[PDB]
């Protein structure tokens, strides 16, 4: 569909770090003890609408003193357990076929009110990446790859952070939704990017390219939660090294929206915001072969649907 | 609905100029003869889709040498006669009730594939402005107010330019759609703003405010056609004196898109692009009372619907 020309790649070769969850615990800062994740009971506002979606057009400043206009959406979800779903591309079984699909197409399979692009994927093979649990079904076990995680448990517990392979296979209170990103933006209402860089990039990888992935501006998406337990979906349009935000700016932006924990999902040309099946953002990838903009065929999708 | 705080008003009092169509004809350049409008047989591609919608994100330069990013939509219509409709706000009878309504609401009354804000209106009273013909019904006769016009005739003829009161009341080949804007951007593939300034503003209006309305950057919408007879719908997001384009920039942009004739419709906080009933642009008005952005309650709507 698109030319795939706005690539925002955190890893030059193999996705994710090579070291184990135990290593993440050992390098993690003393302030957090030995637990490498955060939990929050999801809100249960059964008397509210499913969601509230807001458009922002904001003036962002960076350490250079430079000002930039940015535009995007913040989406608040009032009953995450009953309305949030991780979808495979195109429908159930998509990841098994290395299928890539537009967000709007995947979104129409479940009548999503708001849908955004989800996790990372191989742009050459279409292979899905990270851990994936869709509507209680386990879709992909990364094998303990230490990337920022977001999941919902059967009892409504929201989960953010780093999870071991055994964490996601637990049957006592099983995950019903699970998706992986890259970089833990906020932990306990504080910026956590430096810690993420140490945990999600290892000695055998070039930390420079990864730090550049963190520092460069581009289109970005993120998911988090607030003090009330509502789920926060973040999206900002951009183009790598031209428009949008870097992760430091996203973290500060969300921190000033009372977001307590959030992880960064796929961005660049993948960032998409679909409103009721209709593309409602400006993607960065050029079309094949025009200079028009085209949304990218991506992998998993974050869907917010009727309860 | 919105705070209505991004106002882009061409006239300080009343609306339109006071001089007659005869006066406009006499000032027109000899290169165009004595006819003050352009015609084009609408395309009849019954074997094509209804429309094609494209997103642009373009680098615009102004006489200051400064570069700015702009984003919006170009929409091509393949059977304008059977798929394009001028709608009253909220539905038939709206203009008589000084009703204002969101584009998405008015658009859902006719299952519009693409809908944009249409003509100008009084922001205090809700009064509709200009000539208005909706689905063959005459809605409002301005009385010969000389503003840029766009209309479709019963036999498919697309009409752009300045029309006398008798022109629109003709029954030989009656207008089935008609709407009024402000400023004729392109005539015969050439920029026509200078001529429009002479025709659509006279001494009884604040000429300063009008020239500022032309020169300032803001959100803008426009409608035009190409040699193939397709209808071209233009929209660019912005905010008066901060983001977007001025009419000089809109005109050049369309001229480089093989547009042959085009007029400027309502802009600023009114500029809206609704895709299949879903808001698919970033409006400029702030919400009441948050700092989020809200679409504006407007008057007439340009609707592209099933054949
Ligand atoms: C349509 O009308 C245009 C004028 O309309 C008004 O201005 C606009 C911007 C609105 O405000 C509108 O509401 C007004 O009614 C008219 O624009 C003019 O077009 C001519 C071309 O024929 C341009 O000529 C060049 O002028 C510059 C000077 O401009 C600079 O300095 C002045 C200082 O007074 C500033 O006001 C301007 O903003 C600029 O900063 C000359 O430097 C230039 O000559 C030099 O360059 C050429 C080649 O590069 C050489 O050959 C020369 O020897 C010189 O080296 C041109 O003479 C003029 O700038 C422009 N005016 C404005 C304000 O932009 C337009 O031409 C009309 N269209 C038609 C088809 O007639
Ligand atoms: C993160 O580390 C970088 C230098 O490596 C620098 O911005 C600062 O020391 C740290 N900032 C935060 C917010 O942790
Ligand atoms: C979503 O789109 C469908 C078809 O485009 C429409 O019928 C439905 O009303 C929309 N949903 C909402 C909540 O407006
Ligand atoms: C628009 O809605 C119609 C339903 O009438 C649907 O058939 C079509 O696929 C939709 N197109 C887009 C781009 O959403």
């Amino acid at each position: 569909h698109s030319s795939d020309d706005d690539l925002l790649l955190p890893y030059t070769k193999s996705h994710g770090p090579s070291h184990s969850h135990r290593y993440v615990r050992d390098c993690q800062p003393v302030a957090h003890g030995t637990v490498t994740h955060e939990t929050q009971a999801a809100s249960k506002h059964s008397n509210s609408p499913v969601l509230e979606s807001n458009i922002f057009i904001s003036d962002i400043t960076d350490d250079s003193g430079t000002h930039r206009w940015v535009s995007g959406h913040i989406t608040e979800v009032h009953d995450p357990l009953r309305s949030v779903s991780v979808l495979e591309p195109g429908g159930p079984g998509g990841c098994a076929h290395n299928h890539r699909e537009l967000v709007e197409v995947t979104a129409k399979t479940r009548k999503c009110l708001v849908a955004q692009n989800g996790g990372y994927f191989d742009t050459h093979t279409g292979q899905c990446l990270g851990n994936i649990i869709s509507d209680g079904k386990l879709v992909r076990n990364s094998g303990g790859i230490q990337n920022a995680q977001f999941g919902i448990r059967k009892d409504g517990t929201l989960v953010f952070g780093y999870l071991s392979e055994d964490d996601i296979l637990d049957q006592e209170n099983p995950f019903v939704q699970l998706i992986s990103g890259v970089v833990w933006l906020l932990r306990k209402g504080e910026i956590y990017i430096n810690e993420s860089i140490q945990a999600e990039c290892d000695k055998t990888q070039e930390t420079g390219n990864f730090r550049h992935f963190v520092d460069v501006i581009s289109a970005r998406t993120a998911v988090g939660h607030d003090k009330e337990g509502k789920l926060i979906l973040f999206h900002v349009d951009g183009q790598t090294d031209v428009r949008g935000m870097n992760l430091w700016q996203v973290a500060k932006f969300l921190k000033d929206q009372n977001v307590m924990n959030a992880i960064n999902l796929d961005g660049g040309g993948s960032a998409t915001y679909v409103l009721n099946g209709s593309l409602a953002s400006y993607p960065s990838d050029h079309c094949n072969p025009s200079k028009w903009r085209c949304p990218r065929a991506i992998s998993t999708v974050l869907c917010i649907h009727e309860r």
